[PDB]
């Protein structure tokens, strides 16, 4: 796929967000990504 | 491993600026992934 693609190191997801299909992003990889809070992402290995 | 999808929440701001996403470990199993490993994150 042409482009750079966004890629993040996994962390760990804090206890109360556990089971939520939630996935904590800052402001600088939602801005590449292209997505606001309460948008939905593919996330998939490297 | 295989593709999920999430829905995106904001970051505490400890975490913020290291490209760090916090995944739980049903969507890292899923993935095929454990904690610091990399993972392509994209909007869909």
């Amino acid at each position: 796929m042409p482009g750079k693609k966004v890629v993040a190191r996994v962390a760990e997801a804090y206890a109360e967000d556990v089971g939520k299909r939630v996935v904590r992003v800052d402001k600088y990889e939602r801005a590449k990504v292209g997505v606001k809070v309460g948008d939905y992402v593919e996330v998939k290995k490297v």
